[PDB]
């Protein structure tokens, strides 16, 4: 129950099917706020704060604790017992479809349905693996996010956006200024060293692949890689949307996607 307060956890909605939006780097649980209202008709919708979101007392972000995404997976489950969750569909942007993955071979029971949006097992790139991120190029990045974060905000916002879509660049920056930026920098690191690779196969319940165009973060090679390795039964929905936050940048059209792929 303190979790719960602790990572603003949310249940809405007029439906009794469990849909859980798990949101993605950088932002908080109000990146949801636009597709929500698709939903309430007919799910019970659970949202919840990762631990290093703005939103959430920085108290609670134990550098001891979460220098893996196990400790975030243990956020996860802790979550749905306490609810009372035995199955769910879920949704992961980003960092939170790698969670999903993990919990889900936790817990192969929990999930009827993975959809992972903007997901990528590993950002960087070696002789037969295209992330698309070089190693060497890495540290110069931290280094710059440390000395001005502002700057990094002010440069990183409008390539994650990716589409001119003003607004949505002006709300992803919002929600990192929230970020302390000790905690930012952490948990780039954290995800930049993740590698998934490893474990995709040991996944079974169903993935459907959300990929954007001219994402800066996830090449389509990526998509296809998650397509061909995630254990179970996988479809990838090329999304006619630009950049790595559709649900930030052009929700009405993910929403209708989300509702396809649920329905499947």
């Amino acid at each position: 129950q303190t979790l719960l307060d602790a990572l603003n956890v949310r249940v809405v909605g007029s439906g009794e099917r469990v849909l859980v939006l798990a949101h993605g780097f950088g932002t908080d649980q109000s990146a949801w706020n636009r597709i929500l209202p698709f939903f309430l008709r007919d799910y019970r919708v659970v949202l919840y704060d990762l631990v290093c979101a703005g939103s959430v007392n920085p108290d609670f972000f134990d550098f001891r604790r979460y220098t893996t995404l196990d400790p975030y997976v243990d956020d996860l489950l802790h979550i749905l017992d306490a609810l009372g969750i035995d199955q769910c569909a879920y949704v992961g942007h980003s960092v939170s479809a790698m969670i999903g993955i993990l919990a889900s071979i936790r817990r192969p029971e929990l999930f009827s349905k993975l959809i992972l949006i903007g997901a990528s097992p590993r950002f960087l790139n070696d002789e037969d693996y295209h992330g698309g991120f070089e190693q060497g190029e890495i540290e110069k990045v931290f280094s710059a996010m440390e000395a001005n974060y502002e700057a990094w905000v002010n440069g990183f916002a409008p390539l994650a956006v990716g589409a001119a879509v003003p607004a949505a660049v002006r709300e992803f920056s919002r929600t990192l200024f929230n970020m302390r930026p000790d905690i930012t920098l952490f948990v780039s690191r954290t995800v930049f060293n993740s590698d998934m690779r490893g474990v995709l196969g040991l996944v079974k319940v169903p993935c459907h692949i959300f990929q954007t165009a001219r994402d800066h973060s996830v090449p389509a090679s990526v998509a296809t890689y998650l397509k061909n390795h995630l254990g179970g039964k996988n479809t990838v929905h090329w999304l006619n949307i630009e950049g790595h936050l559709p649900h930030l940048s052009a929700p009405t059209l993910l929403a209708q996607e989300l509702r396809r792929a649920l329905s499947h």
